[PDB]
């Protein structure tokens, strides 16, 4: 059993990964698996001098802190969001623009950007009046507390991946991470989406043909988006993958709208398990959220995201195909 | 008592005697103040606050004003309450804003500072406090005056909004996050480019009272108006002001004592053997205060110019004791 996982963990820098499987074959340890994969796949660890105890300790603490219960916010998809950050920071267009720290915010702030996540929506917590909507002041709720947890962890006994960074070292991977898992908040999507194609249309390359980011602004803008694509990638995997997130979200969304109805409160979109539409709701989404954002990433990384382009494209027409 | 009632009568006035209703109050200046300007308002009866659910959340709020920090305390508080309460009687202003409005910046005002340790958000960063940690270095500070402030409502008869509707409560709440969120000084150089902005298009009738149509502006001039109350001690009668230039150098100095006994580098203005206490106040009004009340008094012009004057008077004292 450790062979095959072995075997699946050689596909870690493939689009379309075996992430369930791994789940399955490394005892409920995606994250864990898949993160230690990655960072000896990089070299993380030389170049940061990780104790490899350290980060194993770091992992599977922060594993632990997904919760098993809900059916897409959990650690699976944080180690899916991980492994396709990991592949989208490998597109040729960016090849050698980013520093190893930089790589390295992208990737963690991938692996903690939805721990503790209880499975309801900021707008359910704030309504509601829960305790961390009064504690985050309405603002990007859950995205804070993911951060807050993720950074907390570190603190526990052996779990300092960073104990050898510099300290202004330190500084800087704690902003870019920050600045990073904030981008997740979809209420953030729209002013995200503008911005990006903003940059698209005025982009510079240098002479080697790979993306010219000569500032903060525009280096974190290019991975806030890099990591936002990455947790919206979903309907751009083969269609056995995307079934299966799918079913998955709209589990979690049920069980909230459940709650809702209880308290009398209005359900939210896609959430009554009553009057859904599953097919529709995954038309919709991808044609006004996840094509916009995915054609835009595509055309900045131009042509490098094509086949993942025309991934989507097919999921789209697929499942407008179950609708009539 | 009666002499407590006697000072009370001046809080339609800038200039009043805070500090001897804190002592005549035993230590109780938010709350007196708070439930003055209240009863002053008819706020109660707008609202069907119960007077004993108001005084009781008055005094767990004033409670966690710490009494140990010889600046951010309740007499700020009651302070910036106070002043907040006159800028809204601003002449240019009448008629601006909803009764929902006028609630939500004196209560944000009341709550702005509270639970405040008496260190600087840049000294709960760098010491990698628990603050800093749950608030990801981003207003921590505010974001924990919020918090805190917020879920005392919930204390034992201490919700004074329990006869708002939920849709009221929803906006009031969106209001004062706005407002104390823009109490961040790291904040005042936009806050401050906006108010400019509203002032050289403003709008106005023929009697001169402005004109705000959209909640982008209303908000916008209630998160300055509080920034400028917050701002307010140099504006004041020169004898209140030297007080709290004294409370707010007690309370730096003893942040740069903590810095320095942790052999960090002290923050401006923080070291008491290296300080210059009156350069610094006239830099503070040059660079911050007179720009932002200046802004100020061309929004609500001709009625911040007492204000102003006063200012600029204690301006040229401060400097005048520079040799
Ligand atoms: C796979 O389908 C979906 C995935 C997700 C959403 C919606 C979806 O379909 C309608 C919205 N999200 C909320 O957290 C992100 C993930
Ligand atoms: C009375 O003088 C001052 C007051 C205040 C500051 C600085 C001052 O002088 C230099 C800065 N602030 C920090 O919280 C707001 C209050
Ligand atoms: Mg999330
Ligand atoms: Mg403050
Ligand atoms: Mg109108
Ligand atoms: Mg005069
Ligand atoms: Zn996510
Ligand atoms: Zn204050």
């Amino acid at each position: 059993q450790e062979d095959v996982l072995a075997k699946e963990l050689e596909d870690v820098n493939k689009w379309g990964l075996h992430v369930f499987r791994i789940a399955e074959l490394s005892g409920n340890r995606p994250l864990t698996v898949i993160m230690h994969t990655i960072f000896q796949e990089r070299d993380l660890l030389k170049t940061f001098k990780i104790p490899v105890d350290t980060l194993i300790t770091y992992l599977m603490t922060l594993e632990d802190h997904y919760h098993a219960d809900v059916a897409y916010h959990n650690n699976i998809h944080a180690a899916d969001v991980v492994q396709s950050t990991h592949v989208l920071l490998s597109t040729p267009a960016l090849e050698a623009v980013f520093t190893d720290l930089e790589i390295l915010a992208a990737i963690f702030a991938s692996a903690i950007h939805d721990v503790d996540h209880p499975g309801v929506s900021n707008q359910f917590l704030i309504n509601t009046n829960s305790e961390l909507a009064l504690m985050y002041n309405d603002s990007s709720v859950l995205e804070n507390h993911h951060l807050a947890v993720g950074f907390k962890l570190l603190q526990e006994e052996n779990c300092d991946i960073f104990q050898n960074l510099t300290k202004k070292q330190r500084q800087s991977l704690r902003k870019m991470v920050i600045d990073i898992v904030l981008a997740t908040d979809m209420s953030k999507h729209m002013n995200l989406l503008a911005d990006l194609k903003t940059m698209v249309e005025t982009k510079k390359v240098t002479s080697s043909g790979v993306l010219l980011l000569d500032n903060y602004s525009d280096r974190i803008q290019v991975l806030q988006n890099m990591v936002h694509c990455a947790d919206l990638s979903n309907p751009t995997k083969p269609l056995q993958l995307y079934r299966q997130w799918t079913d998955r979200i709209m589990e979690e969304f049920f069980r909230q709208g459940d709650r809702e109805r209880e308290r009398g409160m209005e359900i939210s979109p896609m959430c009554d398990k009553h009057n859904a539409s599953v097919e529709k709701s995954q038309v919709g989404f991808i044609d006004y959220i996840v094509h916009p954002l995915w054609e835009t990433w595509a055309d900045l990384v131009h042509p490098d995201a094509q086949d993942i382009l025309d991934t989507l494209e097919d999921n789209r027409e697929w499942y407008q195909s179950t609708i009539p």
